[PDB]
Order: structure tokens, then sequence, then C-alpha cells
């Protein structure tokens, strides 16, 4: 022992490393702050530990115990030292670990003692792995702290290289922790620093280097004139020598006010080439914006004409462009006074006075110098100079192009308003690149062009992509201020919201935050631009050009505030959202209205869209839609076309029907001049016409918050839900009319509504309030609160049912106000001051009037939060106040509130009201006292159970839930034989565009976002059930019964069994309706609790799953405040069932969360789940007519992921038959030995030479390819010279068992029809009905010709026919024998050296690959004596004495083989043991290995009708594989697992195993029919055939298939398939291993060296099912167990229960044992009911608990009055 100083600051003083040490009796001095060298914390201290410890250590304190500090850092130093390093770690693309080291004088430099290598994976998220790391780190210094501590471990230096970072590092990327590992990679090389060459040209040089290049091509083109390079360039230094003579400077702003000529660009250049920039002045606009342009550019020379130089008053000094005067004679070059950083332009824009943005030379150069290469520009193109010179388009008009030699020409402003005229001249001219304003572009793309080969656009959201023209569409995107376009794509697909593409050269987007802080990839935010497009800024004001040109906090890079919203797509575009600033606000909700202009449009017949909003003088805001069509669309077809995927606030409320939209001079819609409209409430609106329609408009407009319903209006489409329509019933009880819950869906508008209740008279007393109870000592508990008491104490260290939630908030919120705020919630809610006991058998509760709440405030980091949380959750004893624990963790850059309850108090309802209140009480708002308590509730609900309606209700589960219920079996791990609260989550985010099309689509069926989810969850529970046509889940309500109840702080909710049908042949519309239909009435009768449902259904209670249903299915509404929206619920590693699904609705999205059992499913198994059901989401909202059938769960990713794991097995395969083998190989080694029957040898050429002359005999006989004859013969060397023989031929050989009865060889003769038949001398008189019959032992049969008979085969020629319920003729051709042989010859390899054994039958085709497997590789066949097959000696002694290397065994025949070898010791050579012809049982592979090593078991399948064989498995001397894989298939081979609809089984999911390759069979002889049922094409090999194995099989993540047995011969127990298998080697394990097989008969039942009667049921129940235990194969000794048999006896009501009975069996269950604990508590008896869970008997519960409680009597017992 020893003391120890712990250092920590951000982690706790609690950790799992501090109770380590006490545990090995240290004494751990804790100090979580400062430590100077003469601080009493460090005196008697022999380690020093440090951990997450902030401060860095005094240098007298590192040197004084050297040696004897030690630092847990969470890294593989030298990797990531310092601060936040598991995040650096990942960002950096670092190595992966934890590292304890030694402390020494800097930053995690010190010597390592040990060092673990962890792994990451690419889909947890940055906070898993922080968990993961410090559990790490954690773990290994429980490990070595002893081989520490006691010298065992010697330090090491670091590894030269690593990282080190600091504090603030990490300050930008933030906002990333909830980010997967391959998302924030991904985000990384988006949004990193790339590696290019600067600019150090200025156009002017640039384009007089072009203008040497192409002198005399036409540079622009005005009228019938046109001007060369050379002349451009000329007349523009003439201009250029008489401006900077004049006085032009560079950074000088010379003005231009001229129209669209030749003049215009000579002034241009004429302005660079002096050295200024110019400045457009458009000659039409007012004079005195003229003036303040020339005023605010301080522009001393005007370059304009006689036309427009009095619209300058005297402004400058004018120089007439067309005076001669105005040029000089130089028509030489200017000398360059320019640099690259020199003001090139000045564009004003008129955002609203006007901006004059100031552009640079580098600017335009860079985009000029990407421009050319990525649209390919050449001498050879033709351009137009289409926009304003006033505006940057006219930039890229001309600059870009005169920098490539093309031509640009100039459009009269005469034109350019008519497409068409601009079409015709673009065609007769043959422009071929140009930019087009996105509003003249999708108007300019319905003309007939030939000449475009590329149109740019840009400048509004662009919508259309249609185009009559072969030209290539291109987006871009850029402000004025960033040069003039700073993303560019291509427009190839359809899109909804068209990319604005990727950053051009020189250039980097960044999607930020209000916080300048990196967003997420998806995640919007302000579009920030960094590049050589940032001009210097506004001209004369630095106020705005600090505003939007800024330097970034923490990168030092100077950006542009686009205040633009838009995010980055995976593939590497940016998608432009809209402003952040224009989002208008309807019926309380805030839209962008660009959002439904791509829904309108596609209309067939909306061809133009464009969404504006607008306002009336009373403040209510209207969309208006306005559209251009051939004709008017009528108003409610646009309402149902938007209707299809849109909500009703998104749907404008007027539309306007267009000719063509008015186009503003700049090339867009002028949004301005778009025709008005007019307070109405649109077309759809009929008003009230009775006093019940208003009165029905009323609640309806209070429980929607619409004002004003209309008659024919939508509860759903107008924002009902399920608590909408509960209110609405409850307002309607108030009125005195009473509606149903289902009515409201049957009814859904006031129209129908009012003609259902006009025929009511109100009723008076619908609705009571309820009586608050008067005051009492004890309070009775509701039946929830009484099932959440039963189930805490099966466990009372449980904290499954712990409610736990965190809230970050800003560091400026006080952390005492919160504390006081939630102290003042214990004050309002008798729920947090309410304490649970119980008085007999009965669970009460205790209000108690003051509760004093834990308020814990810690100080930690980013990677310690969830660990200083994780330690604070712990159990709750249900006695005691205030039942929530909370507190504040305190980081750097935020404050963790987080808070503990209990679900007996905080249900879902309760969680929104705590977080509105909260918010209120701190924004200092005051909270008026509330009114209910839930003790008045409790009794309400408590009396309503005496009922008539509850009786009522409980029939409706009893009628419901009784009979054989469905058996959802989901493709899990083996169940633990116990119950497993362990577990994970997993999340899937559904967009809010889906998310729409999901609730618009409820909406318009009749139906709730709810009810379409629980019927997509149905069909995903269903398919993942082998397609099953019934399923069984389980979901919550709210449980608020009494409407007084809403907001009161307690556990409501009630857990319902939902038993629903899918129709896989049937629409996702028609399952929809039907899903309604059975939830409806469990809706009705809702209010029964879950205990009681359970008992009227006379349920089972299989300890390996939960009561009813497996899977949950819940979804919570949208958050109602603020602070629940930031809210973030925590699950601790926990899962109540085996798969729960929660749907909660997040940002106008959907987070569907998936919580499972971590021992039923992997990580790999969820992903892949919750991949499917995203599948299916997005394949049912977009089929909704289809049938659920054609819906397919398995995924592309998964289809391809199959291929590459299982079937990528070609390989090509020589085509030399294998008769040309024997050929081949006797000619070289023509006396090695072939053929070893008995104690005989055959050489090669004596088989050849004898094989061949019975050939020339058959020939003789009329032998031909594809005809086939029979053989009759036993295991001899005749029987392989005849086989031979018929392939030499030509022929196919029908094996054919002697000994058969003559009933079978008749059949096979008539079928065959074949006449010849190759038999042997004791069986020619059984061919005695053929025609050509010889004896194999007569020289008559024979020939005298030894020459090898010529090639009459090809390798689609038959070769052999099997047969197999009368027998049928598999045909099996060469190249498909060919084809397995060599695959077996590549895998399982006989050379020369090597032999088989021929022991199987040749009826049976595992003997073909004896008596072929010796030819490839030029071995022996050694032929076993006829019988010996069933002596295991005579076997050994062949593979002994020849040398056998390859062996075939049916697993049943390996048995006794593996016998007899048990304790044999002679030598052998054997190599393989190939197993086929059943499932290998999962004992025999060690006892293989056992007698006869250094073999390999490789277990084989494949049918008759794939040749010999198809899969392979290789077992290995580990023994642990208890499923025995069939394998994964063989070279050219390729398997399939289908249902029975055709469509392809994903992992897990059994379905029917079917074959596919070249070694696939001809086909059935003389049966087409069945050769058309069991070989049929599929399109997974695209029309090739595939083979329907007719077994049931399953893929495994390894890709090995798993034999699962016939289809027609499987057998399940109440639904649940039995594996029979295991049933048997759980029954064989045991000592008395009998090996008794379990087989199923029918009453339908499973039947089945000691006196086992019933206790082997007791075996078989702590490893097996209760459905897979053979239901056919009181003696109490103290006074416990006698007392125990009582108590029992009495609480289950049976009567006379022994000892060694199953206490579940007996009907126990959770609740019953709370009872028997009572009852024995007050005998002073303690049992724990965990335990009747381990020991459900009384002999083995009665030691293992079952203690007393000791009672004294003494004290003071004698007392003396002094
Ligand atoms: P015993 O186990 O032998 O007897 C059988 C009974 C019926 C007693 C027992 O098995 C039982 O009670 N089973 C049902 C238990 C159950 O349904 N628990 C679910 C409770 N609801 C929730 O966990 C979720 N509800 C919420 O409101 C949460 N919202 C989101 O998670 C809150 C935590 C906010």
């Amino acid at each position: 022992m020893g003391r120890i100083l712990f250092l920590t600051t951000f982690m706790s003083k609690g950790n799992k490393v501090v109770r380590y040490l006490e545990s090995l009796h240290h004494e751990v001095v804790i100090c979580q702050e400062k430590v100077h060298a003469q601080s009493a914390n460090l005196q008697e201290i022999d380690w020093i530990v440090s951990y997450a410890y902030g401060y860095i250590l005094d240098k007298e304190i590192v040197s004084r115990f050297r040696g004897r500090i030690i630092n847990l850092h969470p890294s593989l130093l030298p990797w990531n030292k310092g601060r936040d390093p598991v995040f650096w770690s990942v960002w950096d693309e670092t190595p992966k670990g934890v590292t304890i080291h030694l402390i020494d004088e800097h930053v995690d430099t010190g010597d390592i003692l040990v060092q673990e290598e962890i792994a990451f994976a690419d889909e947890d998220t940055l906070l898993d792995c922080y968990n993961k790391a410090n559990q790490a780190i954690e773990e290994l210094f429980i490990r070595e702290w002893e081989n520490i501590v006691h010298g065992r471990i010697a330090p090491y230096r670091q590894t030269a290289g690593g990282t080190l970072h600091f504090k603030a590092d990490r300050d930008f990327y933030k906002n990333l922790n909830m980010t997967t590992v391959r998302e924030l990679l991904a985000l990384k090389r988006l949004c990193a620093e790339p590696k290019e060459k600067p600019i150090d040209k200025t156009f002017h040089q640039l384009f007089e280097q072009q203008v040497e290049m192409t002198p005399d091509h036409v540079a622009v083109v005005d009228r019938g004139q046109s001007l060369t390079y050379k002349q451009l360039n000329e007349r523009a230094n003439q201009l250029a020598h008489h401006l900077r003579g004049k006085g032009v400077k560079p950074d000088d702003q010379v003005a231009i006010m001229l129209d669209k000529s030749l003049d215009m660009i000579v002034s241009i250049l004429a302005v660079m080439k002096a050295g200024g920039a110019y400045v457009p002045i458009d000659p039409d606009y007012p004079g005195e914006r003229i003036a303040y342009m020339l005023a605010d550019s301080s522009a001393a020379i005007l370059l304009t004409n006689a036309l427009h130089e009095e619209k300058a008053n005297g402004a400058c000094d004018i120089i007439d462009v067309h005076d001669p005067d105005s040029y000089s004679e130089n028509t030489n070059n200017l000398p360059h006074v320019n640099r690259p950083d020199d003001l090139v332009y000045v564009m004003y824009t008129s955002g609203s006075l006007a901006k004059g943005v100031m552009i640079e030379h580098h600017n335009l150069v860079n985009f000029c110098e990407w421009y050319r290469p990525y649209f390919g520009v050449t001498p050879a193109d033709k351009a137009l100079v289409y926009s304003s010179f006033s505006f940057d388009g006219s930039a890229l008009d001309i600059f870009t192009h005169l920098l490539a030699g093309a031509a640009l020409h100039i459009v009269p402003s005469e034109r350019k308003y008519d497409l068409d005229a601009l079409n015709d001249y673009c065609n007769q001219e043959g422009i071929t690149i140009s930019y087009l304003p996105t509003g003249a572009a999708e108007q300019f793309m319905q003309m007939d062009n030939q000449s475009f080969r590329v149109v740019i656009t840009g400048g509004d959201v662009l919508k259309k992509i249609e185009r009559n023209g072969t030209y290539k569409l291109y987006n871009g995107y850029g402000p004025t201020e960033c040069t003039i376009m700073v993303t560019m794509f291509e427009v190839d697909k359809p899109y909804a919201n068209i990319p604005i593409g990727k950053p051009i050269d020189r250039t980097r987007i960044l999607i930020l935050d209000e916080a300048l802080a990196l967003q997420p990839i998806g995640v919007a935010g302000e579009l920030f631009i960094v590049g050589e497009g940032l001009g210097r800024g506004y001209l004369n004001r630095p106020e705005l050009t600090a505003e939007k040109f800024i330097v970034h906090p923490q990168t030092g890079e100077r950006m542009y505030r686009t205040g633009d919203r838009a995010r980055f797509l995976p593939d590497g575009n940016i998608e432009f959202l809209g402003r952040l600033d224009n989002l208008v606000k309807i019926r309380g909700y805030r839209i962008e209205p660009g959002e439904i202009e791509p829904f309108l449009m596609n209309h067939p017949l909306i061809e133009l869209t464009t969404v504006l909003a607008k306002e009336q003088a009373d403040g209510r805001k209207y969309l208006v839609g306005y559209y251009v069509a051939p004709e008017e669309i009528p108003h409610g077809e646009l309402r149902e076309w938007l209707g299809n995927d849109l909500p009703d606030y998104m749907i404008p409320t007027y539309f306007v029907h267009m000719k063509a939209f008015p186009l503003t001079a700049n090339g867009k819609v002028d949004r301005r001049a778009l025709p008005d409209v007019q307070e109405l409430l649109g077309e759809d609106y009929v008003a009230p016409t009775d006093e019940l329609e208003q009165q029905l408009a009323q609640v309806w407009s209070h429980v929607l918050g619409i004002p004003q319903m209309g008659i024919d209006d939508h509860f759903l489409e107008r924002g009902g839900d399920s608590i909408k329509v509960m209110q609405l019933i409850h307002q309607l009880k108030n009125i005195g009319l009473s509606l149903r819950y289902d009515q409201l869906f049957t009814h859904p508008t006031i129209r129908q509504l009012k003609r259902l209740l006009t025929e009511q008279k109100q009723v008076n007393g619908l609705l009571e309030p309820l009586r608050e109870l008067d005051e009492q000592a004890e309070y009775e508990t509701s039946a929830v609160e009484k099932r959440m008491y039963i189930i805490q104490q099966q466990d009372v260290e449980s904290i499954a049912y712990n409610v736990v939630y965190t809230i970050n908030f800003p560091l400026t919120v006080d952390t005492e106000q919160i504390r006081v705020a939630l102290e003042q919630l214990v004050l309002r809610h008798e729920g947090l001051r309410s304490t649970y006991h119980m008085r007999g058998d009965e669970i009460v509760k205790r209000i108690v009037p003051r509760a004093e709440l834990s308020f814990v405030r810690q100080t930690g980091e980013e990677e310690s939060v969830q660990s200083l949380l994780a330690e604070q959750i712990k159990p709750f004893d249900l006695a005691k106040a205030p039942l929530l624990r909370a507190g504040v963790i305190e980081t750097a850059d935020k404050k963790v509130l987080w808070f503990d309850s209990h679900h007996i108090l905080l249900d879902g309802l309760s969680k929104s009201i705590l977080a509105r209140e909260l918010q209120a009480l701190l924004g200092q708002q005051v909270l008026s006292p509330v009114e209910k308590t839930y003790k008045s509730f409790a009794r309400w609900q408590n009396e309503w159970f005496a009922s008539d309606e509850y009786e009522q209700q409980i029939a409706y589960w009893k009628t419901l839930l009784q009979g054989e219920l469905p058996a959802v079996q989901l493709p899990t791990k083996k169940r633990p034989p116990q119950l497993t609260f362990d577990g994970a989550i997993q999340m899937y985010r559904v967009n809010p565009e889906i998310t729409r099309k999901l609730k618009a689509t409820a909406a318009k069926h009749d139906l709730t976002l709810y009810m379409l989810m629980l019927t997509i969850v149905s069909i995903w529970l269903s398919k993942m059930n082998s397609d099953s046509n019934q399923v069984i889940l389980g979901t919550v309500t709210d449980g608020r019964q009494h409407p007084d109840t809403r907001e009161l702080l307690g556990m409501f909710v009630n857990t319902l069994p939902l038993l629903l049908s899918i129709d896989h042949e049937e629409s996702f519309l028609h399952n929809l309706q039907q899903v309604k239909a059975k939830l409806l009435p469990a809706l009705q009768n809702q209010y029964v609790p879950f205990d009681k449902i359970l008992e009227a259904a006379r349920v089972k209670r299989e300890g390996n799953r939960h009561p009813l249903f497996d899977v949950m299915f819940m979804m919570q509404g949208a958050p109602e405040t603020e602070l629940e929206s930031n809210m973030h619920h925590i699950n601790a590693g926990i899962s109540k069932f085996d798969l729960t699904l929660e749907v909660l609705e997040r940002e106008n999205g959907l987070n569907i969360v998936f919580e499972y059992n971590t021992h039923l499913f992997d990580e790999g198994m969820i992903l892949r789940m919750v991949a499917q059901f995203e599948h299916l989401l997005l394949q049912a909202v977009h089929g909704l007519d289809q049938q659920v059938k054609r819906f397919e769960l398995v995924t592309e990713d998964e289809k391809r992921d199959l291929f590459l794991r299982v079937n990528d097995t070609a390989k090509a395969y020589p085509n030399k038959l294998i008769m040309s083998m024997l050929e081949d190989w006797a000619a070289a080694t023509p006396d090695k030995t072939a053929l070893v029957f008995r104690e005989q040898r055959v050489t090669y050429r004596e088989l050849n030479e004898r094989v061949n002359q019975l050939a020339h005999t058959l020939r003789e006989k009329g032998v031909q390819p594809d005809d086939l004859v029979m053989l009759m013969a036993e295991r001899s060397v005749e029987m392989m010279v005849a086989i031979f023989a018929v392939l030499k031929a030509g022929g196919a050989y029908l094996p054919i068992d002697p000994h058969s009865p003559a009933e079978r060889i008749a059949y096979i003769f008539a079928d065959s029809g074949a006449k010849l038949v190759l038999a042997q001398s004791p069986f020619v008189e059984k061919a005695s009905m053929a025609e050509v019959v010889l004896d194999l032992n007569s020289a008559s049969s024979y020939a005298a010709d030894t020459s090898n008979p010529p090639l009459v085969n090809q390798p689609g020629d038959l070769v052999y026919v099997m047969y197999t319920g009368k027998p049928k003729g598999v045909m099996i051709e060469h190249g498909a024998l060919l084809n397995v042989l060599h695959g077996m010859q590549d895998e399982y390899p006989l050379l020369q050296d090597d032999a088989f054994l021929l022991k199987t039958t040749y009826i049976f085709d595992i003997s073909v690959a004896e008596i072929f497997g010796w030819v490839p590789g030029r071995g022996k066949l050694v032929i076993l004596e006829p019988e010996a097959e069933k002596n295991p000696k005579a076997i050994w002694q062949a593979v002994v004495g020849a040398g056998i290397t390859h062996i075939n065994f049916v697993p049943s025949m390996l048995i006794p083989f593996v016998e007899y070898l048990e304790g044999r010791t002679e030598a052998n050579r054997l190599r393989y043991i190939l197993a086929c012809g059943e499932a290998m049982p999962d004992e025999l592979v060690p006892k293989v290995y056992e007698v006869l090593p250094e073999v390999k078991l490789e277990n084989i399948y494949g049918p008759t009708e794939a040749t010999i064989y198809a899969s392979r498995y290789s077992l290995a001397k580990g023994s642990q594989e208890s499923p025995v894989p069939i394998g994964k298939p063989l070279p050219n081979y390729r398997m399939y697992i289908i249902n029975r609809h055709g469509q392809l089984q994903p992992i897990g999911v059994p379905g029917e195993l079917c074959i596919a390759g070249a070694s696939l069979a001809r086909g059935y002889l003389n049966n087409p029919a069945l050769t058309e049922e069991k070989f049929t094409p599929h399109p997974l090999e695209k029309g090739e055939r595939i083979y329907r194995t007719g077994d049931l099989a399953r893929y495994r993540e390894d890709g090995n298939i798993e034999y699962l047995g016939r289809m027609d011969h499987q057998v399940k127990i109440r639904g649940y398939r039995i594996e029979l298998d295991e049933i048997r080697s759980k029954l064989i394990q045991e000592e008395t291993i009998q090996d008794a097989v379990v087989v199923a008969r029918n009453d339908a039942y499973l039947c089945a060296q000691e006196w086992t009667v019933g206790q082997l049921r007791e075996l078989l129940r702590r490893e097996l099912p209760e459905y897979m235990i053979p239901a056919h194969f009181a003696a109490p000794r103290t006074e416990l167990e006698a007392t125990l048999a009582h108590i029992w006896g009495e609480v289950l009501g049976i009567e006379r229960i022994g000892i060694r009975d199953n206490f579940f069996e007996l009907g126990g269950d959770s609740i019953k044992g709370l009872q028997i604990a009572s009852r024995l508590q007050r005998i002073n008896w303690t049992m724990v009911i965990n335990h009747l869970f381990l020991y459900p008997t009384i002999e083995q519960i009665a030691p293992f608990v079952t203690s007393e409680q000791v009672v004294i009597e003494a004290a003071a017992e004698n007392l003396y009055f002094q």
C-alpha cells in the first residue's frame, strides 16, 4: 500500500481509477486545484497519478517525485500531445490509442510505461470516440497499475515525431461533436486549405500577349463592321496614350458613359492601359444618379460621345470618342505602370444611394484564367456582349473571351429583349458560348438554337433545365464583391434545388454559423468566400467594408460575408438555400417562398414559376403563385398538385396565370411588375351557414390555432394531430356533443362533422371536473405508478427507467438562477415531493412539504463531460424525494445543465412542461400556481377501473390478444438466457423535404404521420420476419384520460400492444388504411393498464423475450419551447426492449432513434437495418399505389457487398475435357499407377488402352453424342473402364445400382428410353428389357483397337445423368463437370504423389468427384472393395496402405470412422476429409481433429442439379462454429437467397437458396415442366437461369451460407421456427450422451443412463426457449422452504407447491415477486426479487437469499429513579 495524490481538474473525484486504487487498500488524496511544492498535499505520498489535470505541475515537484508522477493521456503519444487529444487524433488523421506515461518538464513528452492501440469506427461520432478512449485509459490503468508500482515495467522513450495541440486550437471545429468520423474527415477535405501559383499579370498584359498570338483574328463585331485583335489593341493604345498624358495614374477612376459599341471596348482597354480603372455609367440613368457616380468615383475624365456629353453638366473633362484629337498617333503598347493589385473597375451595386464595389486586376485575371480552360474557349468561339457594362456580367462577356482569341458580338439593346431575334442572330452567326441571366435564360431555353455549345446562367435561382438546343447548361453563383462568380455547376440531371456548384480556381467556400464556426456538411449557414476573388471593398465606405470583408478570428483569412444561406452536399457541390433575412412568417411558420417554385413548375403545364410574399395592412402575409402556362389552371388543381408533398402554410393562397413573365433590363424577373391581387380567405373558404357550424369552427380555431375556419377545411391537413383530436373531442364535451376518435377521420371537415352532430342533443355533465383529494397521511398510487414501482424493485440498483436530459447553456447564465428555479419547481409540483412506500401489499404515495434538491457543480472539458455525467446517473430510492438530481458542468465554452429523474415522475409531457416553466422562470417570468394534483387523477382512474366502460375495454384485449399471436423472429443474435437491458443508440435523420412529403401524404389520405410511420415500421418488421402477413409491436400513449391533467408533472404513459396485418399483395395506401382500422379500436380501449392487458390475454412469460411484443415504436411531437428543442435525451447504455424506434420531430425534419439490445444486435447489424428502413421509407413515400411485395429491403450497397464478399468467384478454367486429359496423361506417363483395386494395379496405358477398346465396341453400337447408356456394375476396374469408355465414344453414363429392385430399373429404363446397357456378368439378365446389353467381363464386348478413338464431344455435351417421389434424371454436361473439378482441384489439389478412394455409390454425385478427381494432377484412384464402405477398418487399411490423401465422408459415416481411429496410431497421408450429404454435427469437428490431426476437415454443399458441389467452408481446429456453415460459392459459382416474391434476402433473413453459374445442370430428362419450375431465369443473373434448391438458408456477416433445412419440412412451434439440431446439442452436452435425436409429430408437438423425467426440461430451460423445449420426452425440507411454499402458493394460487417448481411456470411475474417478497418481510425473511429470475426454484433460492432480519432485545433493561 501507499499514499497517492490523484490530480484531476476536468475529471471527477470518484473515477473508476480512484475507486480501483482504494480497492487495493491505498489512501488516495485527491486535489482538484493547483499544488505548490510546499503544499501539505505533497507530504508522505509515494505516487502521484494525474488524469485530465489542468494546470502544469511545478518544476521542483517533477524532480522531487521523478519516476513517481504518472499521467493518463487518451492518445498514442507521441501523437496528439496536449489538449483535446481525441478530436485531433481524428482531424489530423493520427494513430489512435491511449498512453500511461511519466510526467516531465514538458507537455506529455515524458517516457511511456504502457500503451494500447484503440480503434475508432468511421460511423462513430466524436463523442462516441471520447467515451471509448477514456474507458480504454481507465481499464489499462486497472490492468497495469500493479505491474507499475512493483517496478515490473521498464519506461521507454517516445518515437521521435508526433503532434502537439493547445486549448483554443479547437474553438473553430466546435459544433462538430455529434458528427461521425467519416463525415468529419469529409468536411476536412471540402473545407481545408489546398496547397498554386499566384497572379503576377494584369489584364492588359495578358490581352497584349493574346493580341500577338491572334493578331488578325476578329475580336469585336459591332453592326456589320468588325475589329481584329491588333486593330483593337492599336486603337486602345492611341486613346490610352492620350489618357495617360492627360494625367491618368494607377488607381484612377476614369468613367465611361457610352452605349454598346466598338468604342466601348476601345475605351475600356484604354483606361487599363493608361493605368486606371473604368467606372461604367449607363447613358440612360437618371441625371442625379449619373452625377452621384461621377462624384463618388472622383473622376476627372469622362469617356463619352456627343449624345451623352450634356448628361454630365460640366462634371468632368469630357473626351469625345469620335473626335480624332482624342486619339494619339502612337499605336505602340504603352509602358506598364500597373501591378496585379491595382483597381481594374468600380461597379456600383444598387442594393437600396449605391455603393461602388472595387475590383482589382488579380481578381479578374484569376477568373479569366479559369474561364478559358474550364469551358475550353478557343480562338474559334463566338460570344455576345449581352449584359450592360454597368454590371459584372459584361466583365465575363468581354474579358474572359478576349483572353482566348474568341470574337465578341455587340448586342444592340434594340434586340436583347426580343429573345426570338437573339436566337436568330446566334444561329446565323454561330455564337458558341455566352452568359445569360437566369430570367432571360429560362425564356431562351424555349428557342430552337443550334449554335450554342455552352450557355452559363446565374443571378436568380435557376429551375428550368429543359432546353431546345444541344448546348450544355451551367449554373453559377457570386456577388459583385467577389469578382463575377465563385462557384460553377453543370446542370446535367434535373434537380429540385439546382446546385450552385463547387468553388473555382484559388477560391474556397466555407459554410459557417453566427459565431463563424465550421458547420457540419448538410447543416446550413452563411456562405463565406475566401480566395483571389475578394476585391478591395466598397468605395468611400470603410465601415461597411469592415462589416462584409472580415478577417477570421481563428483562421486569419480574409472572408466575404455574403449574407446568403447555403449547405454543402456530400458530393462537394454547394446548394443555395436562400438569403439569411428573406424569411417570411405564414401562419406562424418561417418559410422560404423559393422552396415552393420547384414543385409548381413540375406541373405538366407550368413552364415558369415565381412565388412572392405580399402583405396586407392588417398584418397578415399571403403568398401569391405566379405561373406561365399555355392557358389557366384551376385553383383547386394547383392546391391539389402542391398538396401532394407540401404542407398547407406553404400552399399559396392565390394563383396568378401569366402569358409571359416580365423581365428587368438586367435579365431577371421583374418581381414588381407581377400583377397584384387583393382580405379574402381564398376560394376554398366556405363560411359557416348554421349555428353549429360556427360553434364547431370556433372550437376548431381554438384547438388548431387558425382564425376563421372553413366548412371544407381538413382537420389533419391544417395541423391536426392525435392530441388535437382529443382536444377537439374534449372541447366538444364542454359544448355537449360527443364525438368518437374514429368519427373524426371519417368526418374530417366541419361540413361532415355538422351532419354527424346536428342530430345530437346537447347533454350536460359530459365533462366532470377532477375532485381534489382531502389531506391524508398516505395516498394511493396509480396503476402505472404501481407498475414502475414493481419494475424498480426487481433490481433496486437499476438505471433503466432513469430519465436523463442535458441542456447546454451559454456561460452568461447564472448557475444559481438555474438551481433556484429548479428548487421552485420542486415546490410547485407535488411529484417532485412525492415518495412511494408499501403499506402491506399496497404501493402508496406520500407528499412531503419541502424537499432538498441535489445540485452538483463541476468543472470539465469537452472530452470528459459525458464521463462526468455518467457517474451522476445513480439509482433512485422511490421512498425518498425529490426524485430528481441535477447539476451544471462548466467547460471553457458552455455550461451543461443536467438532470436525472425517474419514469415514475417524468414522462414525455412532463418534460415539455418542465422545459416550458424553466424557460419562463429563467426569463424572470411569473408562474401561476398549479390547480390539480396527481393524487386526484389516481383516485379518479382507480375508480374508473370499476366502471362498465373498463369491462368493455378489457374485453377488447381479451377477444383480440387471445389465440396464437403472431411471432416476430427478427434476425437477431443468440438470445441470452436471462434478460439483458444493455443497449446502444443509432440515429437516422429524415430531411425536411421528405418529412413534408410524409406529412402531406398522410393528411391527403385521412392519416396521421404516426399512422404512416407505423405502417412503414410494420412493413419493415414483416419483411424481416420472412414477409409475414401479421406483426405484433408496442407503442406508448399519453395516458391523460382526464382533460385536467395536461399541465401536471407525473407518469401517465400507458403501453399498448399493436396487432397489425400487412398484405404484401396490396398497395401501401391499402395497408395504410387497414393499419388505421386496427389502431383506432386500440386507441378506443387505450386506458386499460398493460399488466391487466397481459393478464386478459393469458400470455406466457418466456425469459428470453419480453411480454406480448419485443419491438416498440414511439413518436413524440415537436418541441413546444426553445429550451425543449435544445434538450438532449441520454440513453446511458440501456435498452428496455429488444429494439425501440422513436421518431422525434426536430428542426423541420425527423430524427428516428434506434435503441437496441447490444447482446442481440451488433453495430453493423443495426447500421444495415437503419439503412433498410430508409430504403423502404423512400420507396413507400414515392410508391403509394405500388404493392408492398415490390418494395425491397436489401439496399444496393448491401447487394454489392454481398457480391464482393460472396459471389465474386469467376475464374477462367481450361476447356480440355476429362477424357482428353487421360489420353494426354497416359501418353506422358504410360506405366505410372492409375488405378488400384484390392492388391492389383492398373497403369495409365493399360487403363487407356482397355478403355479405347470398349469405346470402339460402343461406337459400332451407335454411340453418338448426347446418347445415354446405362451402367449396372459394382466397384471394380471394369466400372472405371466402362465410365471412361462411355465418354470416349461420345455418350453419357447413367448409373444404376445393380441390386436395385426390378421396378426401379424398369422406371429408369422407361424415362431414359436408353437402349444400351453396359452391365457386369451377374446383372446381364437384369438388363433383359433393353436392346444392346454387353457383359463387361466378356472379351466379346471389347475390341482389339488400342487406338484412342476420335474426339466427338463438345464442352456442352452430356457427360452423365444422375437420377434422384418418382426419381428424375439430372442431365450434367461436360464443361459443368470440368468447372467443379477444376475448382476442387484448385482448392483441394490432388497431385501425382496423391490419391483418392472410391467409396461412394455411383448413384450418388459425390462419387463422380472421386471417379474423376485424380485425372487432373495425374494421381491414382484406389478402388475400395464393394460393401467395404461400412467397415471403418477396411477404409482405414486403404488410406494407410495406399497413402490416400483425399477422402469423402458423409457426416453420419464419419462418426464410426472417428471412432475406431480413437486409439489407432498408424501413420497417415490423409490431407482432406471432404464432408457432404447432410448437416455436420458441431461436435464432430473436435472429434475429427483429435483422432486425425493435420487433416483439414471441410464441409461441402451442393445439389445434384449443380453437378456435385457448389459451396464449401473450411473448418479449423479452433472448433467454435455452431452454425457449421455450408460456406461460400466455389469458383464460377454464384449463390442467391431469395424470398417468396423473388427478391434477394439481406444478411440474417432466411430464404430459399438458389444456384447459378457454369456448373449448372442442363435440366431434367423428359421433364420440361420440372425443368421450367426449378431452373428459372432471374434478373439477378440478367436473364440467365437459377436453380431453386428448395432448401432454406441464411446469409451470415462473413458471407458463408447456413443450411436451415428444406422449406417443405420446416418445424414451427407457435409460429417460431424450431432448430432441432440446437435442441439435441443442448441435450448431448451433458454426461449421459445417449445422443437422442428430437423430431416433430402431430396431435403439432415436439417429442424426443439416468432417470431424468421432466428434469431434462430444467436442463433445456437455462439454454433453450420454451417454444424449443420438447413437450414429450412436494417435498419441503426445512422450515424456510416450508414457509416459502405457503407464500408462493397463496400468491400464485397453486396448492401444494413443491421445491424445484418453476415460479414463472406456476404463473409468476414481477408483480407476484414483489408480493412474495412482501409476505416474506412481515415474517422477517429477506428475499430479493431479482433472485427469482436467477433461482426460479425454492431449493435454489432458499439459500441464495431468504436471509433473516436479526431481532434483538436489550439496550436499557432496568431503570432506577435516583
Ligand atoms: P413483470 O416484468 O414480470 O410484469 C410485466 C409488466 C407488465 C409489469 C412489465 O413487464 C411492464 O410493465 N412492461 C411494460 C413496460 C413499458 O412499457 N415501459 C415503457 C415506458 N415508457 C418509456 O420508457 C418512454 N416513455 C417516455 O415518455 C419517454 N420519452 C422518450 O423517451 C420519457 C423518458 C421522456
